[PDB]
């Protein structure tokens, strides 16, 4: 594989979209590589992360409880709810609508949670209050994905979610016990970290959330390093091509390649 920057190039020229991309170390958050670090992408479903960063800080405070039971209607369920689903009877605990949206990506469990922090509205002022002043959530699932051509609605920059993500996991905003949760969220995901995992040379740790939408709209925020350990924040972002999704995710595995192979920078 070529060197990061060249493939992450490459993958403009095949893709004809933009892709936005950070490497950043998780300890101390140098930055490696940056690729339209500071351009806005729409987060998608990477949104997730940083609301259950949210929760979490209100379960710090006293506010919340990861045991507290939330009961829901069915009528309030939207697309893609494959936990949530399940649960209309006996409810889910707030520590379990966070797992489902990070791990399944269930919509209807991230709207909820959402709720909890006072919508959109409410998730955007906590960011603001971890000296984010970019990052932005307009909308709830599944409209946030819309990825008009030229809207800020939803988005972010790889620069501004690899330092949340950095300060959410790392800072001690978050209590240990909290900061612990929340990689383990990530260590757990079900939509791409096994596949992942089988591509990966032996001895690469991953973490990661996933984010789907509209014209094109691919992401994923995620922790990979050798020796098994999670040594550095990846944050790449697809937006305005037409390529299958199948395309997409080989571009961004081929971005990963180049990092794996070029790893001491
Ligand atoms: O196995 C050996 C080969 O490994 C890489 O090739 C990679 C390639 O760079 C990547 O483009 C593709 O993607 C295949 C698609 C895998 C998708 C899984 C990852 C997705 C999952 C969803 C979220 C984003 C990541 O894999 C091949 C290997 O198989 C190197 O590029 C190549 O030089 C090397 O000789
Ligand atoms: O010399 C480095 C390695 O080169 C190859 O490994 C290949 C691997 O066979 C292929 O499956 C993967 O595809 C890339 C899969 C990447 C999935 C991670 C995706 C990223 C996306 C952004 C967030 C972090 C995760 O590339 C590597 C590097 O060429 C060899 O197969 C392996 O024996 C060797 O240790
Ligand atoms: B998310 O990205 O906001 C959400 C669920 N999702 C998909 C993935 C993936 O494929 O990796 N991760 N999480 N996306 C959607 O629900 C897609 C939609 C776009 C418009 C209506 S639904």
């Amino acid at each position: 594989s070529p060197q990061p920057l060249e493939q992450i190039k490459l993958s403009e020229s095949q893709l004809s979209g933009r892709v936005g991309m950070i490497e950043m170390d998780l300890a101390s958050g140098r930055t490696l590589t940056a690729w339209r670090a500071d351009e806005r992408f729409p987060m998608m479903s990477t949104f997730k992360v940083v609301l259950c960063g949210a929760v979490l800080a209100r379960v710090d405070a006293g506010d919340e409880q990861l045991e507290r039971k939330i009961h829901y209607r069915q009528q309030d369920l939207v697309d893609y709810s494959p936990v949530s689903e399940k649960h209309l009877a006996d409810g889910m605990t707030v520590g379990e609508l966070c797992a489902a949206a990070i791990t399944m990506s269930d919509n209807s469990a991230a709207n909820l949670l959402l709720a909890t922090v006072g919508g959109p509205a409410g998730l955007t002022a906590f960011l603001r209050q971890i000296g984010d002043n970019v990052t932005r959530l307009d909308r709830w699932e599944t409209e946030l994905n819309e990825a008009l051509p030229g809207d800020a609605r939803d988005t972010t920059t790889p620069a501004s979610m690899a330092a949340t993500l950095r300060k959410l996991l790392t800072s001690q905003r978050l209590s240990a016990r909290s900061q612990r949760q929340l990689l383990q969220w990530m260590v757990d995901d079900r939509v791409a970290g096994p596949l992942i995992r089988s591509v990966l040379p032996a001895g690469w740790f991953i973490a990661d959330k996933t984010g789907a939408g509209e014209r094109g709209a691919r992401g994923i925020v995620a922790l990979l390093g050798p020796n098994n350990k999670a040594e550095r924040i990846v944050v790449i972002y697809l937006r305005d091509t037409p390529a299958s999704m199948a395309e997409r995710n080989q571009q961004i595995a081929g971005i990963g390649a180049a990092l794996i192979e070029h790893w001491q920078r």
